[PDB]
């Protein structure tokens, strides 16, 4: 079951794999869910993504102080907007070693975030270059294309049914692909698609403003995205 921990809200989703949930007030929308990931890889703690605040993303560390008690080996985050990179500082501050796409740490700056100390790059097919992503244990890193953003990575978790497609990705009941602002309209349904076909045997799909769901998620994000083209 959900578990409350401040303004946060953390759920076992396998064995060792937990979400992580923070919300910001933003006015105009409402309080806004954006969701991670919190990995168990032997004696160590991997990280997907911050909470959009510093402030919140040291209560992911606290959360994961209490509950496992493990290092924080490192964090992968999945683009340059808040949901993802707002509490890059406090995963500094923490001495955590820290990754995201070479281009997001290049748009981070104008973004408003703090880039990451590490650039991941990928090979034309879209998976990480190995050298990059050093020590990432079970965590599978994945360039779909431009979607949500041109920079938007996923990542998969070996050992469990799990994929990660970030704010890429909808559920199958969503009615809309949400924030478009900095979207590639003509590639997203491309790249949705991409991610479900990295990580074909998947049946979890877990991503940034939706519960976990099916891969009816991946089809309906998609099928929705060929509306955008
Ligand atoms: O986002
Ligand atoms: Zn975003
Ligand atoms: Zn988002």
């Amino acid at each position: 079951g959900d578990q409350r921990f401040g303004d946060l809200v953390f759920r076992q989703l396998a064995p060792n794999v937990w979400q992580h949930t923070s919300y910001l007030d933003m006015p105009g929308f409402g309080a806004v869910a954006s969701n991670g990931l919190i990995v168990r890889d032997g004696g160590r703690v991997l990280v997907v993504d911050t909470a959009w605040t510093d402030d919140q993303t040291a209560q992911i560390l606290n959360w994961i102080k209490q509950e496992i008690n493990l290092p924080v080996a490192l964090a992968v985050v999945t683009h340059a907007h808040q949901d993802k990179m707002g509490g890059m500082d406090a995963l500094h501050a923490a001495g955590i070693a820290t990754y995201a796409n070479a281009l997001s740490n290049q748009l981070a700056p104008q973004e408003g975030m703090v880039a990451a100390q590490h650039s991941l790059t990928f090979a034309a097919n879209g998976w990480v270059e190995p050298a990059t992503a050093p020590n990432f244990g079970p965590l599978k890193v994945f360039y779909p294309g431009p979607g949500h953003t041109s920079d938007n990575i996923t990542v998969g978790i070996d050992g469990t049914d799990i994929a990660f497609g970030g704010c890429l990705i909808k559920d199958s009941k969503a009615k809309s692909l949400g924030n478009l602002g900095d979207a590639d309209t003509e590639h997203y349904a491309a790249s949705a698609r991409a991610f479900g076909a990295a990580f074909p045997k998947a049946s979890m799909i877990v991503m940034s403003h939706s519960a976990p769901d099916s891969r009816a998620a991946i089809t309906h994000t998609a099928r929705m995205a060929d509306k955008l083209r």
